Formats: structure tokens, C-alpha cells, sequence
């Protein structure tokens, strides 16, 4: 019935990216080791289980401050969060191990089998 | 150079809409006359010129409700909305004048646009 605009979702995700790089309306820190990295809270919950899970429960959902797992690499998690605000995962031999294991402790299923097909066309 | 995920941004804006129907992290309430929608300013800002320029604005940034135009139909801007947070849009000759004026009051150029072309189709 309605007509379907195939690029807006595309736009709406390059402007949140737009949005995230000049810190407008970010209502989060998320820490990883000795680094952080601010963002939305609602597109970490549209991208990812773990973020999903954090910010629904009522006792945490207006914190500011979200420190990771220590172990979690800062290389790995960035990729992650630049591919949940471009829709462009940046895999090579190089990381493949790191981002693969941090898709996984961020609860992104299709990534993490995306990383395995990466691994077997390796 | 990166992998591209043809329905990641989609994905997004899916459950950014699931967010919006729980009213979890809405941000902002929009007031037009009687009636009045519970949104999330990022996407109202990645949608419309006219909610960009409101919530860029350091003066405005912090309001939790916007009394839109009071000659603004509550109909046509729903109908926008829904477009916003679905990429879908219910154009129809009973709706058409009041949806493409609603969007130039949003500054929604490409929806005003594409309102244009359906008066040329009919
Ligand atoms: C150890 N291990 C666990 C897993 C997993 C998992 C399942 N799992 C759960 N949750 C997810 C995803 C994705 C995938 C993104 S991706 N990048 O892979 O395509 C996003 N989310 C958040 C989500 O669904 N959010 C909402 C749902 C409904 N309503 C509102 C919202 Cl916000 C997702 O895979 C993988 N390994
Ligand atoms: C009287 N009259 C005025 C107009 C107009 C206009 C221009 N005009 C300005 N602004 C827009 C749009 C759209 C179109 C959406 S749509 N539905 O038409 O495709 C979205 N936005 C917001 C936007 O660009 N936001 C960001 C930009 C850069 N960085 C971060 C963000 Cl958030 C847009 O047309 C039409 N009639
Ligand atoms: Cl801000
Ligand atoms: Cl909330």
C-alpha cells in the first residue's frame, strides 16, 4: 500500500553518525580500558543484545557511564560501533579475531556468523 | 574496502521504531493542538530541517515538548512520522495537501517533492 522510500534509512543512519561525531544529543560513555567512545544509547540498544539488555532494565537505564569488560580490545570495539552507525564492517586478518570475540560479548549474532565466513573464506 | 550489510540501516530504524511503540528513551513529547506524539530528537533531527534547526539551537536542545503550528494537521503529521520511523509513506488524495504542507513546514524536502509527484500522477 504506502510508498517506500529505499534510501531513507541510509539517510537517517549517516545523519545519526553526523549527529554522534559532533557529540549531539550522545547520553553515553562508553569506556573500554583507557579508552571511551560516546553515543547514542538507542542505536547501541537497535545494534546490539548486551546494549539491548543494559539500557531496558529500569535500574540501569540512566546511566551515563557503561565501562566494558576489561579484557574487551578498544581496536575491536571501535570497529563494531562505526559499523552499527555506517552499516560498513571493516574485517582483516588483522582483527578478525579481536572484533569476532567482542561481536560476541556485544550479543550481534548476524556479525559474529559474518566473521565466521570471513574465517572460512580465509 | 569494508563489507557492507544491505539491511543493517533498516535494522536500525526498525527497532528505533520498536523503541519509539515502548516509549523507552523518547525524549521529546510534539504538541500539535489536541493531540501529541512521544518521539526520540535524533531521529526527529535526522528527518526534518525544522526539528534539526529547533534541537541544534543550545537554547531549545533541552525541551521535552514542541508545540508545533497550531494550523498544523495532527493527521498529515502523524502520517510524517510514521514515515520517519518506517521509510514508508501513506500518500493518498484524501491526505496529499494536508501531508505535503505538513512537510514543508518540517522542511522535508524530498517528501514535499515526492508530493508533488503524486499530484502530477493523479
Ligand atoms: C554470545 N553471543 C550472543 C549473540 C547474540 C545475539 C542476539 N541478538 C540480540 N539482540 C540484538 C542482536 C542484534 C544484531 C545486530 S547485527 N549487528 O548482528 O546485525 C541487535 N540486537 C539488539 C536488538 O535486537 N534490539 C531491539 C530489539 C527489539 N526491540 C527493540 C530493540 Cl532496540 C542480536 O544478534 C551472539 N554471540
Ligand atoms: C518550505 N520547505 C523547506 C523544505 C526543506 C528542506 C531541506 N531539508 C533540511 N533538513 C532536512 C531535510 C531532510 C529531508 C528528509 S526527507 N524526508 O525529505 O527525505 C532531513 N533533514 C534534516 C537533516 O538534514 N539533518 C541533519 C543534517 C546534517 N547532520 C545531521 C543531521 Cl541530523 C530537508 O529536506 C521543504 N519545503
Ligand atoms: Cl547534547
Ligand atoms: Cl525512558
Amino acid at each position: 500500500s504506502q510508498i517506500q522510500f529505499t534510501r531513507h534509512a541510509s539517510d537517517v543512519l549517516l545523519n545519526l553518525n553526523r549527529l554522534r561525531s559532533r557529540d549531539i544529543l550522545t547520553d553515553v560513555v562508553i569506556v573500554v580500558s583507557r579508552e571511551q567512545f560516546r553515543a547514542h544509547k538507542t542505536v547501541l540498544m537497535a545494534c546490539s543484545g548486551l546494549f539491548y539488555s543494559i539500557f531496558t532494565d529500569q535500574l540501569k537505564r540512566n546511566l551515563s557511564v557503561i565501562n566494558l569488560d576489561p579484557e574487551i580490545n578498544p581496536e575491536g570495539f571501535n570497529i563494531l560501533l562505526d559499523f552499527m552507525y555506517t552499516s560498513r564492517l571493516n574485517l582483516r586478518e588483522g582483527n578478525i579475531m579481536a572484533v569476532m570475540a567482542t561481536a560476541m560479548y556485544l550479543q550481534m549474532e548476524h556479525v559474529v556468523d559474518t566473521c565466521r565466513k570471513f574465517i572460512k573464506a580465509s
